[PDB]
């Protein structure tokens, strides 16, 4: 399954739950949240576009980094 990596401007520890919540609501995802590197990696059949839009529902700055 594709593994898409995103920069997410996660500024505090609460952002692990925040990101977990929006991704869980989308569903069909397994992820790893790297708070120190402000990066989220998502294993999914969802498009880069669907994942980008989903992460942006947090209200944060999100950019696509590429594949893991
Ligand atoms: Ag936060
Ligand atoms: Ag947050």
């Amino acid at each position: 399954m594709p593994k898409h990596e995103f920069s997410v401007d996660m500024t505090c520890g609460g952002c692990a739950e925040a990101v977990s919540r929006v991704l869980n609501k989308l569903g069909g995802v397994k992820y790893d949240i790297d708070l120190p590197n402000k990066k989220v990696c998502i294993e999914s059949e969802h498009s880069m576009d669907t994942l980008l839009a989903t992460l942006k529902k947090t209200g944060k700055t999100v950019s696509y980094l590429g594949l893991e």
